[PDB]
């Protein structure tokens, strides 16, 4: 198989890979109309333009702004690029992601779409995910920076509170050491 990523950039060779995933991590999405909604974006499904309504999670621009300096950022999501592009493009105002990967570059293992993180191309020392659901990295628990659901909550400060540990992590010569393993 052909690597998830191309070469990294000068700038990021030495710098960690950061795998961020999508819904009920930097945002929630839903079918049923929502009031105060960030994004109401239409999404084609079988052949009817269906209204998407997004959330975004407290902190999130702070958040991207941040990570998108510190790492080699990329943007993995289960869902379909139809529907995570346009929030994507929304979201990252500052270029932070590197790179999308959508549901193509999961693997189906075992009923779930599992995001292979030695399939990016990158050291593994050198790797970090962050994803609510565990699922997603069964291949990689030592390579996960833990983080909660979210849907609503907006009194939640994950994000922002999570920006120390990586401001910690960017330092470290193997996250692993950290993370342990
Ligand atoms: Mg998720």
């Amino acid at each position: 198989m052909q690597y998830l990523l191309p070469e990294a950039k000068a700038q990021d060779s030495d710098k960690i890979c950061v795998v961020i995933d999508l819904d009920e991590t930097l945002v929630h999405s839903s079918f049923k109309p929502v009031n105060n909604a960030d994004f109401i974006i239409p999404v084609e499904i079988d052949g009817v333009v269906h209204q998407v309504y997004v959330l975004k999670r407290p902190h999130v621009d702070e958040f991207l702004q941040r990570m998108g300096e510190l790492f080699e950022c990329v943007l993995f999501t289960a869902s379909l690029a139809k529907y995570a592009d346009p929030v994507a493009d929304m979201l990252d105002k500052w270029g932070a992601f590197r790179a999308r990967l959508f549901r193509e570059s999961c693997v189906f293992h075992r009923g779930n779409y599992v995001k292979d993180l030695s399939r990016l191309g990158r050291d593994l020392r050198r790797v970090l995910i962050m994803d609510n659901s565990p699922a997603s990295y069964v291949f990689h628990p030592d390579n996960a920076v833990p983080v909660a659901s979210w849907f609503d909550n907006m009194s939640d400060t994950e994000l922002h509170d999570l920006l120390p540990f990586f401001e910690q992590l960017s330092r470290v010569d193997d996250v692993y050491s950290v993370l342990r393993q």
